[PDB]
């Protein structure tokens, strides 16, 4: 899993996103510009936040009951559950996450979002802009590794940036290992802030699930199916996996940029040539991401409907 020092000669950064791009679909930075302080806050506010009593936490329970992960996929502030499993034999957990749109920052967005832990609207808007322009600097490298014009990306196809705090009970002796299942993230590009070991990159040129180390300090970037569609294939897109914690409850936080749900996707049209003709057909990135939500059957079944000129 390649360490990216985004502190490198820019030649140097641009061609090694541009190779992890397209071997892996995913990488770490490291010396990226965020501040470390507001990691460090943005995680103290989860772990405020995750052990904060049921009373708190029944705000975000629309109805009253935790959201599920199906269309529409609202950007207000909802707490949401997946995956139960069985601890020893004993006690039932889930996966819990905390997931809200940041950008643009409405007001009415704002103010869907937790007041306690007290800290929680100053350090999460100012963490996500910082994150927001981390994400940009490296769709830029990766408009460079890939030939288009800096700024492509700048526009509908990141106008959604939803931060997912995912919350993961320890357990021992689970029912199954997996907290959350292997896949591919669906937008165009995710960064990860992580602390402690459980996620994992499948090598499918390998068959073969590694690590990826936890660096506190660092992003893990990770390329959805939507850059691997617009790409036509010559980056990857990332699956990958957590596994449950033994000991500890593990939290991560991802923001996920990527299309607004009235785009339109497809190959980008400036790298289609002759020897390069379109994988994809165009399709509604509302009709994608109602086969992503619902259709497990394959990693790539969101769009497997949509692939052409296979040979
Ligand atoms: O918890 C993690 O490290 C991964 C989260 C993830 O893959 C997702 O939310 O799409
Ligand atoms: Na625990
Ligand atoms: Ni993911
Ligand atoms: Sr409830
Ligand atoms: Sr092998």
């Amino acid at each position: 899993v390649p360490i990216i020092d985004l502190q490198q000669d820019h030649l140097l950064i641009v061609q090694q996103i541009t190779k992890a791009c397209q071997d892996f679909g995913l990488f770490q930075v490291i010396n990226h510009g965020v501040p470390e302080k507001l990691m460090v806050e943005a995680m103290e506010v989860y772990k405020e936040f995750f052990a904060l009593p049921a009373e708190e936490k029944e705000k975000f329970q629309p109805k009253g009951e935790p959201a599920k992960f199906e269309l529409p996929l609202e950007q207000k502030a909802k707490l949401y559950v997946e995956g139960e499993r069985r601890c020893n034999e004993e006690f039932l957990y889930w996966k819990d996450t905390l997931a809200h749109g940041c950008y643009p920052l409405h007001e009415e967005l704002l103010n869907s979002w937790p007041e306690k832990p007290p800290t929680y609207r100053d350090v999460i808007a100012k963490y996500s802009v910082e994150v927001r322009k981390l994400t940009m600097r490296i769709l830029d490298y990766i408009c460079e590794g890939l030939g288009l014009k800096l700024g492509y990306f700048d526009n509908e196809l990141t106008q959604i940036q939803m931060l997912l705090a995912n919350y993961y009970p320890s357990c021992p002796d689970p029912s199954t290992t997996i907290g959350s299942g292997g896949h591919y993230d669906g937008n165009l590009i995710t960064l990860l802030q992580q602390d402690l070991v459980g996620l994992q990159q499948l090598i499918v040129k390998d068959d073969k699930w590694i690590a990826v180390e936890p660096i506190p300090t660092a992003f893990v970037v990770n390329l959805g199916l939507t850059l691997k569609v617009m790409s036509n294939e010559k980056f990857e897109g990332s699956i990958h996996r957590v596994v449950t914690h033994p000991i500890r409850n593990r939290i991560s936080i991802g923001t996920l940029i990527g299309p607004d749900y009235s785009c339109t996707i497809e190959p980008i049209k400036e790298l289609i040539s002759q020897e390069n003709p379109p994988l994809y057909k165009p399709y509604p990135y509302a009709e994608f991401a109602e086969i992503y939500l619902s259709d497990k059957s394959d990693y790539d079944a969101g769009v497997k409907p949509y692939k052409i000129n296979q040979f």
